[PDB]
């Protein structure tokens, strides 16, 4: 990244004293051309100073309505990644706290992170950590992902990230190809797309519960998958399971798994209209 072209100014910026999360990410306004806009800052406490600049340049780079948009970067008492506040925060939690969201709504929530992701592998990014921790609420019917710390743009000449080791990956979430040849697609996302999907319509629950990671693996290798979330329509489970495909090349992309999320809601609000 050149700091010159998206720097701000720290005189412009003031943060919130309390915490959302965790670098550590805070709430903030920021100072604009004439208005004043809430943001969320990603804030540290040598390597991490690199990743939190890579994150801020792989994020600079997307332009979309479903993706979190950075504002730009100040280094200061650190580091600072100045991003769009979501303000109802992750939909995991916002999930469990709200029992009474409907289908419907989860499904029009999902279909928007569809969207965000087929313009990720059309942009030929990986996200490499698409969870419900990372889809963040603006609106009870507006989503946006979030969290590009570990994600990366794909060489011209491949197709896959090929990461060097195995480090601290979230591995309920990875495809059988990240955990087997650390290899990283589009495909790998549309697996984890999956299983956010059935975070969802569990209302936040956590995926594979009271499992580890090694025994994960060994059910996934024996062609078992987790099983349909208590009033999940049978359409939304159906595809949860086709993006859990074994094979890299039969799973579908995120192309054909939006075109169906689109389709199926459509047929939803036919239905609630009725
Ligand atoms: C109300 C509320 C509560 C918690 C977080 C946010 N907002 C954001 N959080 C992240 N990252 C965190 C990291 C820790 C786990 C959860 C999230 N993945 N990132 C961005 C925000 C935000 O608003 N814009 C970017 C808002």
């Amino acid at each position: 990244i050149r700091p010159k072209e998206v720097y701000l100014d720290r005189k412009l910026l003031t943060l919130e004293d309390k915490e959302l999360g965790s670098g550590t990410v805070k709430k903030g306004y920021y100072q604009m051309k004439k208005v004043v806009k809430t943001v969320a800052v990603k804030i540290l406490k040598p390597a991490l100073k690199d990743e939190l600049l890579a994150e801020a340049n792989v994020m600079q780079q997307l332009d979309n309505p479903y993706i979190v948009r950075m504002i730009g970067i100040c280094e200061a008492e650190s580091w600072m990644l100045v991003m769009e506040m979501a303000e109802l925060g992750p939909l995991n939690k916002y999930l469990q706290q709200n029992r009474h969201v409907k289908d419907k709504n989860i499904i029009e929530l999902v279909h928007q992170v569809s969207m965000g992701m087929k313009y990720l592998e059309e942009s030929n990014f990986v996200h490499r950590d698409l969870a419900a921790r990372n889809v963040l609420l603006v609106t009870q019917h507006y989503a946006k992902i979030s969290d590009f710390g570990l994600s990366k743009a794909l060489r011209a000449d491949e197709n896959y990230y090929k990461a060097q080791t195995h480090g601290k990956w979230p591995v309920k979430w990875y495809a059988p190809e990240c955990i087997n040849y650390y290899k990283f697609s589009s495909k790998s996302d549309v697996w984890s797309f999956g299983v956010l999907m059935w975070e969802a319509f569990s209302y936040g629950q956590k995926p594979y519960r009271g499992m580890k990671g090694s025994e994960v693996t060994a059910m996934l290798e024996k062609g078992e998958r987790m099983g349909c979330p208590a009033g999940c329509p049978r359409e939304m489970y159906d595809l949860m399971n086709l993006c859990w495909t074994y094979d890299v090349e039969n799973r579908p992309g995120f192309a054909a798994v939006e075109l169906r999320l689109r389709n199926y809601y459509y047929d939803v609000v036919n239905h609630h209209h009725h």
